[PDB]
């Protein structure tokens, strides 16, 4: 049973608490879209772990390549090159939009955004970084200073030159222009204010194609392009953080491709490692060449490490030959319709949004006032677990509890259905 007393005692005596609250179970194993506790209960992983496992848990391809390299090429001096590294770097150059040519293979999302930010500040000679009011880029220094969804208090000053403009949020609009929500005018409004505060050292703007932590907020039509132009006008770089949107989760290999707006630097992680610690940034040959002249430096233990690079190249291998980016739209629409049907049966569901296999459901006390559903959200999530469905709900002020649904890009038609079924039941029990 999950009640192992020795387990929870050790877990209580020797575990540092880092946010949230631990699941009252002991996950024994995982396969495909399921994790299993000590009793063997199958739990549908509707969050792909930490929004990472795009090929599902313990996927055969990955299990073999990892072992393959674990025993062949593992770790190397950070100045030695290998085929897995040059191949992944080259692949990424090829699957990312034209303009993105060079890659740096790292380990974490925060670490990758750090890399992009350091390179931007260097190349631009400036140091001010602008992000979204409800963004999330990591727990480390710069990634954390550009993160406004959570973690800014009780830990001292943020990084110097940290600004944030509101994120365009169509469901909860607050910027009107002609009786309509003008999120583009809201962009200009925001940046003017930015300019007024800027010390004249704006280096770049980090942005998530779809703000995940911030409640799955997809940037409206024309925003990305507009944003991109705002940055060019000020000689700023546009850093697109696709840690969760990258690698076909939204139905395109890269969300930035949807808008057709390629950034100056692109950072990848979560979905790129498919569960392992592999991350990377990709930039133009112009910026890289320049950053090089300025002596750019981002020397880590695991940068250009054989094993991770190999798994990453494999994750891209299968995602491609198995057209999971498409599986993402196919299964994403199945999940979406189902959610709309449930939204159709329950009033607490005020909104269903997102793209591809990164959907979001907002629980509200009532459509009319769109008043956040207090506790209900937590309850439904609680109920889902009992029913054997692993869900995740994020809660920010002035916004209802948002369920972040993101199963593997490998989910089956039935697995999707199973999920819908359990969610519907959970909502019935929560009310
Ligand atoms: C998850 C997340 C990260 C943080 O990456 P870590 O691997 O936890 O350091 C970075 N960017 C975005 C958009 C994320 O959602
Ligand atoms: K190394
Ligand atoms: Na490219």
């Amino acid at each position: 049973l999950n009640d192992d007393a020795t387990f929870w005692r050790n877990a209580r005596h020797h575990l540092v608490r880092y946010g949230g609250t631990f699941e009252p179970m002991i996950i024994e194993r995982a396969k495909g879209s399921f994790v299993y506790d000590a009793d063997g209960r199958a739990i549908l992983d509707f969050t792909s772990g930490a929004m990472s496992a795009v090929l599902g848990h313990c996927h055969p391809e990955i299990v073999s390549v990892i072992g393959e390299y674990a025993g062949k090429l593992d770790h190397l001096f950070s100045e030695m090159l290998s085929r897995p590294v040059v191949d992944l770097a080259t692949r990424l150059a090829n699957i990312t939009p034209p303009g993105l040519d060079r890659a740096l293979l790292l380990s974490t999302g925060a670490e990758s955004n750090e890399a992009a930010i350091r390179m931007a500040k260097l190349v631009t000679g400036k140091y001010e970084i602008v992000g979204f009011a409800q963004s999330w880029h990591g727990m480390t220094g710069a990634a954390a200073s550009a993160t406004y969804s959570a973690g800014r208090k009780g830990v001292g000053p943020a990084a110097v030159g940290s600004f944030a403009i509101p994120a365009p949020f169509t469901y909860r609009p607050r910027f009107e222009r002609n009786g309509a929500y003008d999120y583009l005018a809201e962009l200009d409004y925001a940046f003017d204010l930015i300019d007024r505060q800027s010390s004249g050292n704006l280096a770049a703007f980090i942005a998530e194609p779809i703000l995940s932590s911030g409640g799955i907020i997809e940037l409206p039509d024309g925003y990305m392009a507009a944003l991109k132009r705002k940055c060019e006008a000020r000689g700023m770089l546009l850093i697109l953080d696709e840690a969760q949107t990258g690698v076909g989760r939204t139905g395109t290999m890269f969300a930035c491709q949807r808008d057709g707006v390629t950034p100056d630097i692109l950072t990848l992680s979560k979905t790129l490692g498919a569960g392992l610690p592999l991350a990377a940034i990709v930039t133009s040959a112009a910026i890289e060449e320049r950053a090089h002249e300025l002596g750019y430096l981002f020397y880590t233990t695991h940068v250009s490490d054989p094993l991770p690079a190999a798994v990453g190249l494999r994750v891209l291998d299968v995602v491609q030959r198995d057209g999971l980016v498409a599986r993402a739209n196919v299964m994403g629409d199945r999940l979406r319709r189902g959610l709309l049907d449930l939204m159709e049966r329950f009033d607490c569901i005020g909104d269903v949004r997102g793209r591809g296999l990164l959907l979001g459901v907002e629980i509200v006390k009532d459509r009319r006032t769109k008043e956040p559903a207090d506790g209900l959200g937590a309850k439904i999530t609680r109920e889902c677990m009992n029913l054997g469905l692993s869900m995740n709900i994020v809660q920010l002020p002035g916004m209802g509890g948002v369920f972040r649904i993101a199963p593997p890009l490998t989910v089956s038609e039935d697995e999707i259905d199973l999920g819908l079924s359990l969610l519907g039941q959970a909502i019935e029990r929560a009310l």
